[PDB]
RNA sequence: UUU
RNA sequence: UUU
């Protein structure tokens, strides 16, 4: 169905709305630009390869190029692979880009360049040079960039990519870049704000540098600046997980009180880790539009209790004051200045790492009439004592986060302590939705009783993950929580002695009791797995990693439940050959459509398992079980089966006729097994099949009988990579069909390969010429 | 160095003291008895194969055979592999054993036999027929067994191997077995004690059957009986993890009060899971030598508060009353009858699953004057309250076990609830002194008074509690002699470098799986807490997710072993950050360092220079290591064991001798090595152990493997590679066939992958003469 | 393989 | 592959 097989090792896409032909050669172990890139190419990506040089030949025919992504073909030593270090910085020969009349975006990050590449066409709007070795900027090397709007020069001189000197920027080096909008000089060992900058700037990134002082006029002309980041100059180095050098004498970054006077358009101001001890109100007198203010990682503990500057910020949306605690101090309470009430627009308040023993209702009173407050983050504070009922005055909030505290009656794990949380990689460029959420995860709650939740009926999601609850819930513990839709109870020590546990949460839709294995690990203890009958609107139950190998009740019942995750348990033990008592454990989950019973050590399936399955099972995972055998005919019992996941097992054969096993099956995942061949008529008349993963097996040959083309043409996707294909003349049909087929087959260029015979070993099947079989 | 390669796929062993030549063919995927078993063979094992038949041809020349272990060549359907089911029962042809004049032991278990094999020689002392399909015993089928002493017939009729009828034993079927000592009829659907049995019996196993009544005759003549097991007749089925059928009318196994009168030599009596409600003293009036008594899994909760029968048991060493609780009852306290004080000889007391809210010292007073008491096991009792000081009155005990309770201010994982805890297969801090096991309880806070009056303790087990606390050295102050603290599976907060420093005698410290506070960014951790522990020998901090440390070094003058598995040294040693490259350098006496499973995909230079000077044993396993600068091994001048298993290395050093002149054990299994350097092991004379298994090696020439090195090796592992058995392989194949060196799995997995002709063929069996024409 |  |  194709007259010309595609052999280029890059994904090619056409977006003819925007007249884009996109050629993505990311990470193809290329040592040369591949030949035969389409002449109409507009966006070309060659990131993560080992192409040692660029020359006028590189893009000779590619005159329609709009974007070139040529990053990380020689990344600096400490930043790159220690198994394939780059031997020499990329070589860019003269003329290499001058002919690209339409070039608008050029990425040359991560190539060990020593200088700003010259000869760039005047069409260029974006130039990216992060993670090179360019640490002296001269006006003359920037003349060629007259039309530039976006310029990235960071990560060229810092601990992971050292240049061993101060960064150097000539006076007015950027002044004649009259269109420059975005200037990034982060992570560069800069010692002063370079001046004068063009008044067109909207975004300026100077963070993680060696700037000790702002001159009063450094930002004088930037009346268009919208984002200003000066973080990490005079860092707060306590507990930094990167080499960190503070300013002398615990000095803060010094900022004159009038330094921001011209920035009338400023929306974002980041002063993270600048060792600030005061926030003078004078700073914000001519900025009335500020929306986001990051003041995390300073020494503003006392200032939080005063904080006159908040009065000048009626429009502020986000305020971050996290990690301002004074060293070695465990305050008794949280002193929030009354000035907080002046933050009429405030949506998000974050004060992690204030460090205080006891939170009491009045202490939040400055916040009671902030009408737009949606998120209040008091995590990592070592709070020991908290009357949860105080949040009855915060029913309007979307998320109350008390995660990681010591209480006892979404940002990344590494966030406040990252070096550069906005760093770009070489590759590219949750229950909140249910309503009001009270996150008490990773605290020290060992016992709960119903009064702990008095006045919180409004809650829709409660997160108790990772506490120390080691209790036999009987339905009395959660009684105020009349609207709760989601309880995360994972990583506790639930003792399911009573089948009435959780029954008071009459509106519960999702229950996570995963990783509550403790009491399931000791023999002879009663466990009531039929606690589900009482939850009349429960949709989804997660019981992963509970090590369940025994159950006092023999069936689980639900009229509502649609999804059960039962991964990481011991159904091999409950279904021990000879023991029939648990073969209908899920049969009475009458509405169940999704069942994950992966990772249950099921090396075989006892007969009666499939008969025991509830009648509407659609999506069944048996992955990661060490299944050594499988009676495909037993799928006939599963009359609604659409998705069968058998990946990461030990199967050696597929059914003789998959259609004779299941008339409903649409998605068959067989990846990571031991299959060495397909049955003669494997997919004959399997009209419902849409998705088939045979990758990571040991298949040597595939004949046309196994793969009838009326079936192949219905497949959305057919995965065949990482097998042991034998490219002899017996493979002529398969090699021809792979080369000419419309069916989507991932990794044809990278991982659909001959293992032999010798002559063809390691060769891609897509590129195989078998004319010697037709002489 | 040997003139005739061994080709037999069995380990052959000589014990010339006992004139035994031992031939072990266990699990070699054999479908026939291999040819060429040494003719002098005495012990021959063929367990776990698929030999379909035995015939006179089987052991024709092997007339010196004393033992034949021919088990599990046709396991019953539900007991065996469901991926390789046995299609037809083992076929034993006539004569097959009559000529084995010296045969003393015959194991034919797990072969689906329907009848007792006949024609067995008169020399036979031991016959084993477990897990077959023989469920009717007839006196005439037992004549041939006149000299038999040990006879195993169990597991021929039970839930995993059903026979669908009652077991059948004819009257006096065993009476003429005049030397028979051991009789096992367990797990057999037996309905009555077979009678009459020979008085020569020492051991009788009738457990897990359908025996509802003991007749008073039943044990009348067995005055040499030493062990009697009647457990699992009328089982207590509550929470049984197997199909369990109780006797009707909630009846117990009924035993007349004089049933044991003749058992004067009885040392062991097992009545586990017989649904007993009373233990009549009269049972034990003529047995005063009973040592071991198991009464677990009955309904003896109230009887424990009475227990007159104990007065008749002055010689008893072990007493088990575990899991006798009444269903749905949570007693307030433990009512131990004073009769326990009459158990003068008792060393081991076990009372799990009594189930009571609060333990107070008074309840243990009946035990105060049992001078030999060594073990008191009160685990799985859901105790909420216990003043630990009550055990000041028990300093004599070796182990006090409160494991799995709800306290708050080694037997198998499955033991009391196993079907047959003694079934045959086909194929810890106690030593430190007095141990208090509080593992798997609900302790969330500790303070020094919790251990008042317990200074005598040598090992404290707090594993798996809920301790989420910033220890400063004040918490364990009474425990002045403690040598072993297990603190694993808690939530330790290492804020203070003075944690544990009060345990002045601590030699072993496990703080593994205390990851909680290590997973949250920006929290202070003092990994230098070791400086204060002056006699600490072994420190375990596995699986803590450690990726940050406020202190830059760990200091110890005593520590010899550090386990640091399952952490993030990859973060601490991020390229560019030099701060933690001497984290372990000042552990000056450290000999063993486990830093496997630390995501070390590379090692920053300086890691090796940072190692303490006396490092002997280093594990870098399971790190995803893609590269390794072998030359930096020169810094490790005392290195004896290097574990690099389960990584992604593709090469070995050009000269291992130029990398380490001390290295003795190099473990490289499960990597990506596809060839060896030209002179790999040249002059590596001290090397004793080399594991290259599970790699992709195609060829090995003699330059890489000089014979002056290879023959000094205790063991050399090469299995599961990609050997290409062409004429270029002639040296390697010849040497593998003729070497004295131990190479495991030569019979099963030292294989040619090609060329085609020789694909799948073992190199040990390889003929390469066409290379010498 | 810019974190 | 007798648990
Ligand atoms: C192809 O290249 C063009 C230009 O480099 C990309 O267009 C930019 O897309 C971003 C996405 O937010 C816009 O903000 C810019 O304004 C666009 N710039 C120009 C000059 O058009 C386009 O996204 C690229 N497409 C692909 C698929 O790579
Ligand atoms: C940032 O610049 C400083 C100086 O401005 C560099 O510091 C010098 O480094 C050399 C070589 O390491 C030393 O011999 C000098 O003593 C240092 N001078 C000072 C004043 O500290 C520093 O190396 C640069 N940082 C990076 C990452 O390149
Ligand atoms: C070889 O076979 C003999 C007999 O089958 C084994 O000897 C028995 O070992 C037990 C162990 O205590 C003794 O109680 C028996 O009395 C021995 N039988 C005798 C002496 O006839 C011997 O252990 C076997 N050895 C091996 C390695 O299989
Ligand atoms: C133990 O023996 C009993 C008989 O006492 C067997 O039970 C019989 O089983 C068949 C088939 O299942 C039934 O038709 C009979 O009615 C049963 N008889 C009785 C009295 O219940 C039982 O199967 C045997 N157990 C094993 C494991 O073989
Ligand atoms: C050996 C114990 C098997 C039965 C059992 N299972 C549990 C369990 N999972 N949690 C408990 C928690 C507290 C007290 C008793 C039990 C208990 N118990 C004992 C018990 C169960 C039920 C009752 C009646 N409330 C009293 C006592
Ligand atoms: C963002 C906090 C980093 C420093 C830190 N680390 C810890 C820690 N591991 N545990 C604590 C436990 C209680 C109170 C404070 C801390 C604490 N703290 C704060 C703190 C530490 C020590 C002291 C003096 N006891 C007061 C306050
Ligand atoms: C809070 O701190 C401020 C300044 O640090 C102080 O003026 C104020 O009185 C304090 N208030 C309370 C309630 O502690
Ligand atoms: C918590 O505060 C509520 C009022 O919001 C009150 O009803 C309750 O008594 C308080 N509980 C405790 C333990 O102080
Ligand atoms: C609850 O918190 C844990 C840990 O903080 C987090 O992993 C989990 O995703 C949260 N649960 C929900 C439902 O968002
Ligand atoms: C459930 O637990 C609560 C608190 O322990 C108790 O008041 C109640 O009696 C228990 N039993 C029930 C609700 O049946
Ligand atoms: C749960 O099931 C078991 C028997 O299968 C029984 O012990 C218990 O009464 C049942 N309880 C409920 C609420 O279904
Ligand atoms: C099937 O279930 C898995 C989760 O177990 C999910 O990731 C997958 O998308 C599901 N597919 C369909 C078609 O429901
Ligand atoms: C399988 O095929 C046979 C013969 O074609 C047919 O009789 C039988 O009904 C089929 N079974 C199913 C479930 O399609
Ligand atoms: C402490 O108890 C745990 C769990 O009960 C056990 O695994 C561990 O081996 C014990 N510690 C020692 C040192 O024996
Ligand atoms: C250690 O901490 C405990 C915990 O409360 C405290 O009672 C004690 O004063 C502290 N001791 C020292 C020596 O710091
Ligand atoms: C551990 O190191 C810190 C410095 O990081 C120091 O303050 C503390 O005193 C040290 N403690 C010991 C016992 O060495
Ligand atoms: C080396 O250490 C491992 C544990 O990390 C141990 O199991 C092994 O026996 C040690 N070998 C020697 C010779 O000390």
């Amino acid at each position: 169905a194709r007259w010309f097989p595609k052999t280029l090792p890059c994904d090619v896409t056409l977006d003819v709305s925007k007249n884009h032909v996109i050629v993505d050669c990311t990470d193809k172990h290329l040592t040369e630009i591949p030949g035969g890139i389409p002449t109409n190419t507009t966006n070309l990506t060659l990131t993560i390869n080992h192409i040692p040089d660029i020359s006028p030949a590189s893009f000779h025919r590619l005159v329609h190029l709009v974007e070139i992504d040529f990053r990380c073909n020689c990344v600096p030593i400490r930043l790159g692979s220690k198994s394939n270090m780059c031997p020499r910085r990329l070589q860019i020969k003269p003329r290499s880009f001058s002919g690209l009349t339409y070039l608008k975006s050029l990425y040359l990050d991560g190539n060990q360049l020593l200088e700003i590449p010259q000869g760039l066409p005047p069409s260029l709007q974006l130039l990216s040079l992060e993670a090179n070795n360019i640490f002296s900027i001269r006006k003359e090397q920037l003349t060629e960039l007259a039309n530039i709007e976006i310029l990235y020069l960071g990560q060229n001189c810092y601990y992971r990519n050292p240049c061993y000197v101060s960064y150097s920027i000539e006076k007015d080096a950027f002044l004649n870049l009259t269109k420059l909008k975005v200037l990034s000089l982060k992570d560069n060992n800069v010692t002063t704000v370079p001046t004068v900058l063009p008044s067109t700037l909207t975004e300026l990134y100077l963070y993680n540098n060696m700037i000790a002082e702002i001159q009063e006029d450094d930002f004088n002309n930037l009346n268009q600046l919208q984002i200003l980041d000066l973080s990490g100059n005079c860092p707060r180095c306590y507990n930094a997980p990167f080499p960190c050098t503070p300013c002398k004498n615990n000095s803060p970054l010094q900022i004159p009180v009038n330094a921001f006077d011209a920035l009338t358009e400023l929306k974002v101001l980041r002063l993270h880790s600048n060792s600030l001890q005061h926030v003078p109100p004078r700073w914000f007198k001519n900025i009335n539009n500020l929306q986001e203010l990051d003041l995390s990682q300073n020494f503003l503990a006392k200032e939080i209790g005063d904080a006159k500057f908040l009065h000048f910020l009626p429009n502020l949306i986000q305020l971050d004051l996290s990690f301002n605690f004074e060293l070695q101090v465990y305050r008794a309470s949280m002193n929030l200045s009354q000035a907080f009430s002046s933050l009429k627009s405030l949506k998000i308040l974050r004060i992690r790492g204030y460090v205080f023993k006891e939170l009491k209702s009045f202490q939040l009173s400055p916040l009671h009439n902030l009408q737009n407050l949606e998120v209040l983050d008091l995590g990592t504070n070592f709070i020991k004592i908290a009357n949860l009922s105080m949040f009855k005055q915060f029913k309007r909030l979307k998320v109350i986060d008390l995660s990681v505290n010591k209480i006892s009656p979404v940002l990344e794990q590494l966030y406040y302590f990252r070096y550069d949380k906005y760093a770009r990689s070489c590759r590219f460029k949750s229950c909140y939705k249910y309503g009001q959420t009270l996150d008490l995860s990773k605290n020290s709650i060992f016992f709960i009783k119903s009064s702990d939740f008095q006045h919180l009926s409004f809650l829709k999601c409660l997160n108790l993950s990772g506490n120390l609850i080691s209790q036999t819930l009987n339905g009395s513990e959660f009684q105020p929580l009349a609207e709760l839709r989601y309880l995360d109870f994972s990583n506790n020590r639930l003792d399911l002695l009573h089948s009435t546990a959780f029954e008071e949460l009459r509106k519960l839709e999702v229950l996570d009791i995963s990783s509550n294995s403790h009491y399931f690990q000791s023999e002879g203890i009663t466990h009531m797995l039929n606690f589900t009958k009482n939850l009349k609107v429960l949709q989804k139950l997660m019981m992963n990693d509970n090590d369940i190998s025994s159950s006092t009740s023999r069936t689980m019942e639900s009229e509502s439940l649609r999804t059960l995750e039962f991964r990481g348990n011991h159904l091999d033990v409950l279904w021990r050959d000879g023991d029939n008592r648990y073969l209908q454990l899920f049969k009475n989950l009458l509405k169940l459509e999704e069942l994950d019973i992966s990772k249950n050590s099921l090396s075989f399936l006892p007969s009666g398992v499939f008969d025991g399955m509830p009648p509407n099972l659609k999506n069944l995972s048996l992955a990661k079980n060490g299944l050594k055998s499988f009676i495909w005919e037993k799928l006939r019992y599963l009359k609604n089966l659409e998705t069968l996941d058998l990946s990461h097992n030990q199967l050696t054969t597929v059914p003789e006729r998959l259609s004779n096993c299941s008339r409903s099956l649409k998605n068959l995942i067989l990846k990571n097994n031991q299959i060495r061949s397909l049955t003669k008529y494997f997919l004959q008349d399997a009209f419902q099949l849409r998705y088939l993963d045979l990758s990571s097996n040991k298949i040597q040959m595939i004949q046309k009988t196994s793969f009838p083309e009326n079936v192949l043409n219905n497949l959305k996707m057919l995965l065949l990579h990482h097998n042991r294909f034998l490219c002899t003349c017996d493979a002529v049909w398969f090699v021809w069909w792979v080369q000419h087929t419309e069916v989507t087959i991932p990794y044809l260029a990278t991982d659909v390969t001959c293992v032999g015979p010798g002559a063809h070993k390691g060769q891609s099947v897509i590129s195989l010429d078998l004319y010697t079989c037709e002489l």
